[PDB]
């Protein structure tokens, strides 16, 4: 019956970020007696997310764990499992939400009430989680009156988005960027142009990964809680195990933190 | 019959190293239609090292890939098994030996030739790998007439390491710590005493993280080449399961990065 292994599939295992879910993971499922059984994906193939879930079925895992990704119409298991990083997707399977609409009007908030225009870069609004984010930032510029720029960057060069918003920058008086790497580049190549952050303009990053503390200036940005996410999709997950049918979906709070990029 | 799974052992994926190491390991034995079943340290436990391969026999793995541990008398496993992030240890147990020796010798190569005294900050040498790098390191600089002071700092405190540093840094020309996470918490707590490097003294880290390249100053280091010793760690454990009885280790190249951290 039991086989006492957990499936998980992680998409970036170099981004610190899936690293500190994970981490949040098995730390909870290692102390009931779980391994896990994980397998990393190439890309965002929906096909490859369903045949590596096939997989983990082949070898009696008691549960899975998996990165979001779209439901097709043909998706079918009879395995417990858990999505993260998901957007907040009211249907039959159960969710572990960062609050990215907290998390876009938070940032916001982490600008100065004299800025007049922001730049925001985004990745694709096809990403759902990253499309509840923006959606959140621009109904609080609004209410805020911050003029504001929605521009569509690359998903692998934080260097290239960097030039881009440098270019750009006399024409704003604040950057938010897709996440606090791609705030490092903007950081870098403002020195390049002897620009100064905060003084020409403001910058906001996202994730609070651990380089935030270590740049200079020091990076604002918005905290994931990404141990809590692993943590909660591995304690929900163990409560489907459990008979529980519920397909509430788990709300993670995110956290703003100002630092020298908007204080100076 | 076999599993198709491979047990790996690893403490998490947070730091550049194991990640990278993961991601060597996963790419070669993904090709190959393997799983991986992964366990995470929580120490550096003999015994819980034992009990991991056990349950990973249990669980009929094909191999084992672990990291380093000093072999008990009582070791016994009937699967085959690779270890990295170990030292040239000329034993029956197939090892990735990243050139550690090397490693320590080109950390000295990249002080600026007036370095006279320099701080040698290390986790405690009870480590094969540290006693590696760090015996390599008082040889190079004996060569150079450089002098030294060897100091032991703590495995999970950058914080207190760059306070015991910057206390005493008045006394030294150079400093080279344990990693890049220690040497960027040195230049943040250089800021604090509005020192600055490498003017007031110069610094070189380890293991070329990311960050690197975004501190002011970016930092000197050497890069171990982690996804490489990943790889090389899946094919020798292939090897192994085909056949192959070899015991000879597999030593992995360095290479030291000059950045601005040790301009002269």
């Amino acid at each position: 019956k039991k086989s006492k292994m957990i499936g998980i599939i992680i998409p970036d295992l170099n981004n610190r970020f899936y690293a500190q879910i994970i981490d949040g993971i098995q730390e909870v499922i290692q102390k009931e007696g779980y391994t896990a059984l994980i397998s990393f994906s190439t890309n965002s193939d929906v096909k490859k997310y369903q045949n590596a879930i096939i997989n983990f079925e082949n070898n009696n895992v008691d549960g899975i764990i998996t990165s979001a990704f779209t439901i097709p119409p043909n998706f079918h298991l009879n395995t417990p499992l858990v999505m993260y990083d998901s957007a907040n997707i009211n249907d039959d399977i159960v969710r572990i939400v960062s609050n990215n609409t907290k998390g876009g009007k938070e940032s916001i908030k982490l600008l100065s009430k004299k800025i007049e225009k922001v730049l925001i870069q985004h990745w694709p609004l096809s990403l759902p989680t990253i499309r509840e984010r923006i959606e959140a930032m621009t109904a609080e510029a609004s209410k805020l009156k911050i003029d504001y720029l929605l521009e569509e960057t690359p998903e692998n060069n934080p260097y290239i988005s960097a030039q881009s918003a440098l270019n750009k920058s006399n024409q704003f008086d604040a950057i938010i960027t897709v996440n606090d790497l791609y705030a490092a580049e903007i950081i870098k190549e403002a020195k390049r142009r002897n620009l100064k952050i905060p003084d020409d303009f403001q910058l906001v990053g996202y994730d609070n990964n651990i380089l935030c503390g270590y740049t200079s200036p020091t990076i604002s940005t918005i905290d994931q809680n990404p141990k809590l996410i692993g943590q909660t999709a591995a304690h929900r997950l163990l409560d489907l195990m459990s008979g529980n049918n519920s397909t509430r979906n788990s709300i993670i709070d995110v956290l703003p933190i100002k630092r020298d990029s908007t204080e100076g």
